[PDB]
């Protein structure tokens, strides 16, 4: 308009050329938790939202845009069309059918396959070089699904996996000791949720392992009953869902932590879900959480945790179960 | 005990504590924004619905690894709010269809006669920040019930209205809203006043370049920007059912000024008797200096006669409702 | 270690948000620490001709890595270390000596820039250039000429720190945070800068509308002394501590933030103003500029009084009178 | 006051104030790090050279627009430090060539007999963080002159040594130092102790994979990492003449745990009489829990016989000198 041209003289015709762009697919509670956390950590210069419900999608977009004065992310966009996501560095998948009472993982996954067969090829088309971060449950199997459909190399398809399980473990460990979770170390690996593995040998403060002071740590003979910390981790989502109906804030913060390592090329070590065929005795195409070095090319390296026979067996059983489900999937 | 050796029988007194009352979408957006900005060393949540409260508290605690707020607590018992520097009220009644204004406001008075005295009892020195709508009269109600001096009872007012104005302003100009200046004042919502004489970029008044700016003669109809602001909450509610994120960021911005004693200027709701021709105890949004004692100073905005009449009218409407309230 | 970490990907890292600082004097290291603590870069490169000092500064920054989010800090006298920078900040140059004319001082900076700038352009053809070396406005012209860059990608820090100082002093007078005190100092950085009194305001309330003599000798609040303090600032600080560093470092990192995050905020920085503001020469002067990922894309047009006009024109004449004598 | 109307007679007092004593390169690096981490609502600087002091203050004030610390003050008079939560001591004297270690400490005692009583008069409830070298003995000196309980007198100790270890470890492994764990304890400087048993990534002890880790038979020669840690300051001093940036960031990390009550674990200098077989009043670095009350708890590291003997030898040297100081 004329007033704008009285106020401002334009000296450059510029192109879009997005530079540090993140897409979040799905604007349910998880997706919007991821979105607000990413915004308040200044990780992106452009944020795109995608979902199939157009009213909801646009109203979330607008609500975020109205806070722009208080943010440092200049462009917030949304559309049901995936061209809005073009040139993302990182695309976060939180969409999918949510599990019904009594529904098996096989049935739920199969319900999601038709959804992912639409989303993933669309994401890959408009951002052929992006990293894919899968959050939708069940996380380990859906990361496999996204990997197979995308054709992406394994380093660029990542499941959020046990990142939050380990965060929950450290929160509860810290509450017990009276120390901040940042200084309380412990790793929950393997399958996300009920079959995860607390690696008791690695639980430590300031490099002092608890098991060195308490040889019964994590067993039924343990006088402090640290096995119940892992049980609380396993039961956390059910507990929160019972009180408030869903979880959102912690997974959103967890996912923004992963986004930070990717966008900033930090090469921090995260318990996240990666294709571990060839490692820990696994012989099939399976995604499980191990400590992964996460940076600008996704997962480039893994730490080799020394596992006991019991821990290794729990891992192999998960991989067998996972593979048993996956080979029954109709793509 | 074998791992950690205690050396100090110390007792924990909260130094920079904030309480949010109400854990609906508005209160939780305030909570998450306050946690992300590292403004409190303790966050307390209060609501009457005990399971939903506890579940929100737990969801936040599970993210502690990613935060710098080492204690997050909740309870329907207001003792958990003790020693808050700042208490943010988002609870209240929603209008029933066919219910009248005063009657809705009176129901809010009855609600606040429980909430405010419990807040005052455990944090006698806190600042009170009222976000519940309708904000201007409910700030008055909180002020009356609390007994606090006026500098320590604040309404969020037109803070979000102005941020929306600066967002829409920035879209027309291709400029970041941080560099687009404009002020919406008065009664939050439909009767608010955009002060066209102050709209500027880099100290260049837009009205000086477009003398009809804001009027019906405006060739670019910039009054539609203020209409978009007035309709904003309505459009978003229609689309997604409620608003949460923008009000949360806006309230965290006020909390930052208070907790860090910044003395930035915000368009917030304060008790303006004595100014802009107002004679009664009424709260309207003007530019306020916000710091560790609340609102200590106001910027005197030169208003046109039409603008001044609008402020006076909405002050009359507010006082008409307020003098019928039963405390 | 191969037993501990198993490599899964053969990767060649390309930095995506790299910044270079040229010159590791006090101004350069202040820009460096501020940029690191604002998490603006995924890689920081330092360049300087003093090899020992340069390496000691790099090591000292690297030892703080644990407390930072910038995973790679490198340095060399060789500009290959700067390859693929989004943003290159020049603080190096010559300092005037006893008996040396201004023209000769600037010419020594030209000859220095004739080594630095072509090396910067060799390794980062698409970078934005931010010139901090004094005399700022002339040397931004020198860098632009030598680089062959289009004007949107050569930025001089200009009056950014001057306006920040004005806003600090304004906030001290009023008891308001400088974030809420608005005023613009434009034109030439330093002695000949121009305070645009018409724009000084709080919350959109122009102080001149309340005080018609604002900024004049008849002003009873004597606001002219605020600008005089702005002009004298560097001199007072240099007299007391020997140099200035912290403030310019913070203001450069504020500029770096708008560029790296494509914010399109408005800053009083030095841009090639030929054909604008009544100016006819290829000269750099500070006006309110829209700063983003392509540099300066747009300029706000401040309405100037006749006095303000004449001062900007006079600065343009002064700058051009020097620039036309230079040997590139 | 046509522009601003005052509404409140406030006698403002600082709520989150930090003081830095000494504006040499270490002190100013501490200051800029603390300003940029938004840790304080007021920052005070103190030193004996008035021109240098005022100029550093002015240089910081001129960046206020880019900060969130609304008051920055300085003086040589300690009244400017009143009501500090935390006071950081970086001032002192450097060992001249041919000067005995005992004489150097005593010269620092004499300076501290002026500094510490003035700090304590104006901030009787502060935590004291001693950065001046040699840190371990000077934390003792400040403790004795202040009369403070041990929890409130903290030496920066081995915090930076461990950060350098983790930097060098991360460089060897291709991993960010945040994910590389290792602890350097004891006396800051040539005699520090690297606790090889705690060195790990993701809870995987490197010693479990390499039993010779840190010994002369170590095929990867990790002992050279701790030698680099010990030689670091000397190398950087040789190249640029002093060190500043890293110690500044390290101090601001400790200030963060104090100001925000984080209760993180840091390898810092604390009175450890009663632990590790030590029977005198000496300060050494062990893993401490750091919060709003200073050092409240300590992690009990299992030390091998060699490691226990290094720590006890440092204790003996420390006490040997401390025994001979004139207070």
């Amino acid at each position: 308009a004329a007033l704008k041209d009285q106020l401002i003289v334009n000296l450059l015709k510029e192109e879009q050329v997005p530079q540090n762009k993140i897409t979040v697919v799905g604007v349910g509670a998880v997706g919007m938790a991821c979105a607000i956390s990413i915004l308040m950590k200044d990780l992106a210069d452009e944020l795109a939202l995608v979902d199939v419900i157009e009213d909801k999608l646009k109203g979330e977009m607008m609500d975020l845009q109205h806070g722009s004065l208080f943010l440092k992310t200049p462009k917030i966009v949304s559309s049901k069309d995936y061209s809005v996501t073009a040139n993302s560095k990182l695309v976060i998948i939180t969409a999918g059918a949510r599990q019904q009472e009594g529904e098996s993982r096989l049935n739920l996954v199969q319900r999601n396959v038709n959804i992912f067969k639409f989303i993933i090829p669309n994401v890959v088309k408009y951002s052929p070089q992006c990293k894919l971060l899968i959050v939708s449950n069940p996380v380990d199997i859906l990361t496999y699904v996204a990997w197979k459909i995308s054709g992406f190399p394994k380093n660029r398809v990542i499941g959020s996996g046990c990142n939050l399980d380990s965060a929950r473990f450290r929160y509860l460990m810290g509450e017990r000791l009276g120390v901040h979770p940042l200084s309380c170390h412990g790793w929950v690996l393997g399958e996300h949720g009920d079959s995860s593995v607390p690696v008791w040998s690695g639980v430590n403060v300031a490099g002092v392992s608890l098991k060195s002071l308490n040889p019964q740590l994590g067993t039924d003979a343990d006088k402090e009953q640290w096995k119940d910390v892992h049980k609380q981790v396993v039961d956390s989502a059910y507990e929160v869902i019972k009180l408030k109906g869903y979880t959102s804030w912690a997974i959103g913060l967890s996912v923004a932590d992963l986004a930070e390592s990717i966008m900033k090329n930090l090469r921090r070590v995260h318990p996240i879900s990666t294709m571990i065929k060839g490692l820990y005795g696994i012989k099939e195409d399976v995604f499980l959480s191990v400590p992964c070095i996460l940076g600008q090319n996704g997962i480039s390296d893994v730490v080799k945790v020394t596992l006991t026979p019991d821990e290794e067996a729990r891992l192999k059983k998960s991989a067998d179960t996972l593979w048993g489900i996956q080979k029954e999937l109709q793509f």
